[PDB]
């Protein structure tokens, strides 16, 4: 929001290598660490339809149907996480989309190869968020709780 | 269901907040368990006190029940061979006092009513547990490309 | 004490090999995220008076001499946790003083292998820590401190 | 140049967030050496005293008052290039522009919350080594790694 | 006995799921010292004679031809009572029986799928590591953590 | 791509300071396949001809002296643009310029003392492979995670 920006939220998924690789502990401990506010998970399979939805300005990339076939092929963990700029320093903490230009302390750095198999996606902007967490997530699936952490983390 | 048992783990307030979800998702995903729901959910007291039923005559019932109804907790189903009675030793103890270092609660907790986490304890009770805290579409199944090197 | 016992408090040593070997992050950490509160903590040289005062029970053992000059040999970390049980718990999560005795996830179970060189030293009682408190630490050092993890970690 | 030394301090929020293991490993692993350390609370004098250079600042007050209201654990490292190799490990004052794999940049999100304190240079070391702790302090010791860690 | 030796290898199922430098960093965060390590793929020969004390066993065929079918990392640790220390370290055959904190506690399910075979005793180290490594491949080297470690 | 593979070498002061597990496991972590591993002490010949393209360099004899001059733990990964990637993983070679996050950001301090040599380019570690390993030791296995980490 514009009060004190602490409310801010993005869309974070990990994709079916990363729940096959064992990392999904590993990636949320990176967000708990860094102050994050987890405000929404669950384990799903993603229809075909929503992928296409998500995905849709990759549309034309040739990588689109494949993309798409294997985000349905197994399980996602989607996640939103809250704080000040969450939705750029989730992208920094990631890392580049391909990992070969993720530096090393980032996620994608630490922990994959290839772009195609880059182990979870990140809203890109604040209005991507806000379409990714509508389209992934009901309103009622958000979290609203007091975090004693925010104390430590925020002046 | 040998290596298709189930059982239901929940992190509780007191992880939520300390910050230990992904370490103690981590223990499971190391030691080979295959997870196959997951959930964040704040739930209500009905439900809980339809989940410690069996503790309804214990002093610390309703203050058991009004503390797991106060914050977000972590529901999960992890399964795998001998996953339940695995998990309550990969947790420790109910009370800390009796969970050795390298358990979760003996490396993470101090006092019986603040131990971080609930799992099942037994396989019938898993299912009871699974059933009133997942709908049957919330439990996925999914070809585990470890398994080859977890099992026989 | 009796009021709720949480108040109890162990002391606690990293020797001159925890140091040297890098361990006293590792030390730390296990007793922050075990939930216990540090109220004291100092990097020392300590004197072989008080080290002999600190092992007067061992004076009759044939290796005391040389575990008093090894104590003053080098810097040790001295520290007072806090929390329910500590004195007891402390001793659990540091393992037997042998550490062939102490098994894997204790500290010496983890970290070393012989006895004269086991990375630590903790109170083996409440009335030894109170002793041991007294000694290495003047009352000044100990600090009294809201800890916003005790909500989570006492009923 | 390996008898170089710098201050650190862990600020309320490190202590309060159980991290001040977590700091030292980092310190350890990278092979300096520690040679003071303490946990204490700052009186708002000692602490006006170490950010004097900030007087005219608005964040000035409360920046004191914030490090005065707990306990803060006060380090000194020693070793080759120590006082600008630590600002690198825990990386930009602000959160906001510090990389991952950095201490803020790994936990920390504000710049008023960012964990940690290191000196900014060697002449800013001497100072606050100097303030905050005494010569009896700082412990002299053969780091058996330094064959391992120096050419 | 500071120089007694134990065999210690990665199983396949290690290999494969990228657990070799956690086993690896279990043994040296313990103090032992390394003094061979090799990836290896056995043949069934060696493996026949590594296990023969099993021949009888109903599982035998089976272990030889798992052990064969893959790599394997084959090493020597070196320290105080290590054969016997490294067996609490990686915790009981059947991973059922492995308290948490073991390598078995920690990371495995099924007894035929138990991540590493460690040796029971000195005489079966001995023996273990003749079969699987010529002399030239065991290192002396000197280790500067030695003081640190044993009186 | 897939089967690229480069040469790392765990230096003297890796092995001393207890680092072959941790380095082991960031290339497992990242996904890398290991192909060949062993701990040698390599002679002063073989190290000439390593180093050769740094003969006119002040610090040649030194260098090479000094990895003559105790265990290394010698290694091929494999994996799509492995080397430069490694590289990355490893960073800058003078650790006053790594940052942290890599290895030798987090764990090192002098360029003499950088815990590890990585192949620079494909080229490189064609030759390197073949200087220091034999073919037999490199091994083909069936990489379960391949399907998780390729297209
Ligand atoms: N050039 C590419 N070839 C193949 N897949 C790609 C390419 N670029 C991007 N992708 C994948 O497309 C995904 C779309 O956004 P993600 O954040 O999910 O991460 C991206 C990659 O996993
Ligand atoms: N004596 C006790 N006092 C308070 N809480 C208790 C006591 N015994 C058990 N509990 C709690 O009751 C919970 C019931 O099952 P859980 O697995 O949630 O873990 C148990 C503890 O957190
Ligand atoms: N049998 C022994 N031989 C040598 N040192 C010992 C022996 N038993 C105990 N010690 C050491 O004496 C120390 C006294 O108590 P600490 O807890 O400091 O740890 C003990 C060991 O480090
Ligand atoms: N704009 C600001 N608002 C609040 N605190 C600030 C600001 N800029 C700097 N600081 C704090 O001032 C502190 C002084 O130096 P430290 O290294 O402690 O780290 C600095 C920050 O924590
Ligand atoms: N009942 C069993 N079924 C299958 N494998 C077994 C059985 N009992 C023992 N083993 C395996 O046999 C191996 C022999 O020694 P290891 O140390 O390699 O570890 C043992 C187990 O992996
Ligand atoms: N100026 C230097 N002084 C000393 N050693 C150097 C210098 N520059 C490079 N090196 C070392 O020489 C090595 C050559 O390649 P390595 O990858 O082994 O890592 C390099 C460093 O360890």
């Amino acid at each position: 929001g514009h009060m004190t920006g602490a409310h801010e939220r993005t869309f974070l998924a990990v994709k079916p290598d990363g729940v096959q690789r064992r990392l999904v502990g590993e990636i949320v401990r990176r967000f708990e660490r860094k102050g994050f506010k987890l405000v929404a998970l669950k384990l799903v399979q993603a229809s075909e339809e929503l992928l296409r939805e998500h995905y849709a300005e990759l549309r034309e990339r040739p990588f689109y149907g494949r993309l798409v076939k294997y985000m349905a092929s197994g399980p996602v963990v989607a996640m939103v996480w809250q704080g000040l700029d969450v939705v750029r320093t989730s992208r920094a903490l990631i890392g580049a989309t391909n990992p070969a230009d993720a530096p090393p302390g980032t996620i994608r750095g630490d922990f994959c190869i290839e772009v195609g198999k880059n182990l979870i996606h990140g809203s890109d902007s604040v209005e991507s968020a806000r379409r990714e967490i509508a389209l992934w997530f009901r309103a009622d699936e958000l979290l609203c709780w007091e975090d004693s952490a925010g104390h430590w983390l925020y002046e």
